[PDB]
RNA sequence: CCACUGUCGUUGAAAAGCCAGGGGAUGACUUGUGGAUAGGGGUGAAAGGCUAAUCAAACUCGGUGAUAGCUGGUUCUCCC
């Protein structure tokens, strides 16, 4: 009933997603939270 | 036709040659043209040799984005 220009989802409704490997300042650069080179840091790795 | 020795050359004149020497040179000889044998198959006076500069299993395409506990890389910012 407002404008299309001024509706908001409200606080807590939306969270921005994490993007791994986008620099130092993001807290997820380089390894992207995977730590260092073991089986878990590799691509198709799982928790069997 | 071959390839024993050496020098040279080794981003070569050349992805195997040159030069100087060397061996066979009527023979199990060399060579032209066409054909046959096809990949775990061929062919081999046998070196795992050769099968188009590719051979302890050719090449191309496809399964296929094979798999890779391995290596590398992984991109804006500030606060706790
Ligand atoms: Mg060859």
């Amino acid at each position: 009933g407002l404008r299309l220009n001024e509706l908001s989802p409200g606080v807590g409704a939306k969270k921005t997603a994490q993007r791994r490997g986008r620099g130092i300042g993001s807290g997820l650069g380089k390894t992207g939270g995977r730590g260092v080179k073991g089986q878990k840091s590799r691509s198709g790795s799982s928790i069997r």
